[PDB]
């Protein structure tokens, strides 16, 4: 009935919202993290490459290994560039508008579940409307629902309650006064009427939006409206506005997944640098010269004498020393200066 | 009086918190790029140091652009793994902890705007308690007060409202019935009791925290209580937990002002790699004429004039990364 506290079909899903905006930092998080692990595997790429380069002087896979560390070096680069310019601001704007809007949902909530008089009257209400929930660990009447921004480790993104299309939860709703209100149980948050609801000496002089505009109280006795945000498209300044900008900026992110970060299939020729390289340095055919062939095969074939390369054994510790079995940036520049020296004295 | 609506004395202090924790995030994305930027200018300072070294093959010179690339190589590998593993963490805690908390305040203060009967009886009063405020643009009766979180852009947080010692302006309210409370304002958000609060049939259960533990509403005819959030200590299980979880979050930042991030002043056999290597390759006086700072500058100079026009003129890592792998083939001539 109009004017009662809200049964569990109404505040369940905002709880969904609100755990599962509680992971888009640890999510922001785990991107940046990983974006910063590929580059560090595009740079070993390219310091095993340099190293093999340098072992192998004066040879035609050196000359093939410099122009694949070559590569590897600048898709390191591109991808520090990407992570700069591009990734930074997408995950850090995830972050916030997640966060606030999960604020947002925690505040209304944390006052629903509070707004009550007794163990069968109040704003927060089971699923039947029989009993009040309560609150225990980070549960509330058994949905999980911790109200709180849990501590921030790294975990993968997962898009389940908040999605391309909007908040799969959060669907339009024909019948609000059977659905979300309970029949008895008493709640002034659910009207701005002075008799049952927020108003004092009389009505509220309009309706009262609340969880950052998703539900709409009205100043009559008449049931609550809730926006459908499970179809969303741009907007600015809506009454629920920070509900699409969470949804905006979680659409944006693209992940350690672009093209900066994946390695390339594309043929010889087509790698990144190569075509430049053996342009200014070297003058299809050059590359014959060294890789014996121009396609991503041969590319595999140098990669895997590189891989296969050892180094001298006073250079690891009492560990494995060929060099696709060592990985760690600083480690492997520390080896290659090695060599460099080595180089130098010749 | 006890259970009416709040004057700006009130809320003001929180509208100053919710602008400030807005530009958290800004400064999680100005230290972001800014970290970035600085592992760039170490590798690129690496690439001229090979560079260099390419060029001179086969003299002391040039091994001491070896020990220099090699040196500032493992400043930019290090300025990537503090990145990864410290900044990022630090940046994006500060930014939910703030944001987070930003909408806990936000919905609060927005609850009390429009919870009004008339122009001057509601939630939300002026200064004298004379007139209910409205929101025009991002200030509330003349008051900075967005309630929404701004565009985010790179920028330096003020560290006026949440500083090192907690929330300046949210000290001890002696008398919150006088200088919170107005005079006549009518608001049910103000008590959990029933004839002028929340209650409906009898008064609430219990009191009721609101602003994240902020502010206590009590159950009876009582003013409000606020918690003191200006000498803040670290806790956990607090009632107010996310102003403590923001303000430590922030206080811990430290910018990309780390060891990784910078350049060192150390004598050379103290500075990143360089031990290390002579031990392993090859004392330095040899290749530096030297072994304080100043000798390390000298060598950096012939690195920076020497002509591709000149490398110190050069900038880029994917440029400069072309121009050594152009002489590492001429090298491979040899
Ligand atoms: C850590 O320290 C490294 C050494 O200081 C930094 O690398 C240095 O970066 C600066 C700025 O990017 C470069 O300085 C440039 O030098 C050129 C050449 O200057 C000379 O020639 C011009 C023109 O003839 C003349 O006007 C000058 O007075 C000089 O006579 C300038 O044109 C540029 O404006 C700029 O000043 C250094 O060359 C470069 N050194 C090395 C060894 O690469 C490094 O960036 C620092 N790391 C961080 C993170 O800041
Ligand atoms: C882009 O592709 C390159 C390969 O072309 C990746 O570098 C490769 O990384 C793998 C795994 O880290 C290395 O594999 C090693 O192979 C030996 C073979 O015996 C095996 O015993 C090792 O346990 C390991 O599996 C491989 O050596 C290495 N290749 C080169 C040339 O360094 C690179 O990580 C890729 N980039 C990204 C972002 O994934
Ligand atoms: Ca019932
Ligand atoms: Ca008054």
């Amino acid at each position: 009935a109009a004017e009662k506290g809200f049964k569990q079909a109404f505040w369940q899903p905002l709880c969904q919202v609100s755990e599962e905006l509680d992971d888009q930092p640890k999510g922001a998080l785990f991107t940046l993290q990983a974006a910063a692990s590929k580059i560090q595997k595009m740079r070993d790429a390219a310091l095993r490459a340099s190293i093999y380069a340098e072992i192998n002087h004066g040879t035609n896979r050196a000359k093939a290994a410099v122009i694949v560390a070559n590569h590897y070096a600048m898709k390191a680069d591109s991808g520090l560039e990407a992570l700069k310019q591009t990734l930074s601001s997408q995950e850090v704007t995830a972050t916030a508008t997640a966060s606030y809007l999960k604020g947002r949902i925690d505040e209304y909530l944390n006052l629903l579940l509070q707004t009550k008089e007794s163990g069968t009257s109040g704003c927060m209400m089971d699923t039947s409307g029989t009993n009040t929930v309560t609150k225990a660990g980070g549960t509330i009447g058994g949905v999980p629902c911790k109200l709180q921004l849990s501590p921030i480790q790294p975990k993968r993104p997962a898009a389940t309650y908040l999605g391309k299309a909007g908040y799969v939860g959060l669907t339009r709703q024909a019948d609000a006064a059977n659905n979300f209100h309970d029949n008895d149980a008493e709640c002034r948050l659910a009207s701005g009427h002075n008799t049952n609801g927020l108003g004092k000496s009389g009505q509220l002089s309009a309706a009262v939006t609340m969880a950052a505009g998703y539900v709409t109280v009205a100043n009559s006795q008449t049931a609550v409206t809730v926006q459908a945000l499970d179809a969303l498209q741009e907007a600015s300044g809506a009454a629920h506005q920070p509900w699409i900008d969470a949804w905006k900026a979680k659409k944006a992110l693209t992940g350690a997944e672009t093209a900066e970060f994946r390695n390339e299939t594309a043929g010889i020729a087509g790698k990144t640098g190569v075509t430049k390289l053996v342009e200014e340095a070297l003058l299809q055919t050059e590359l014959k010269k060294y890789f014996s062939g121009h396609e991503n095969e041969q590319w595999t074939a140098i990669e895997k004498l590189i891989s296969e390369q050892p180094v001298a054994q006073n250079l690891v510790g009492d560990q494995p020393t060929k060099l696709g079995e060592l990985e760690g940036n600083a480690k492997l520049t520390t080896i290659l200066a090695y060599y460099r020296m080595e180089t130098a004295g010749k």
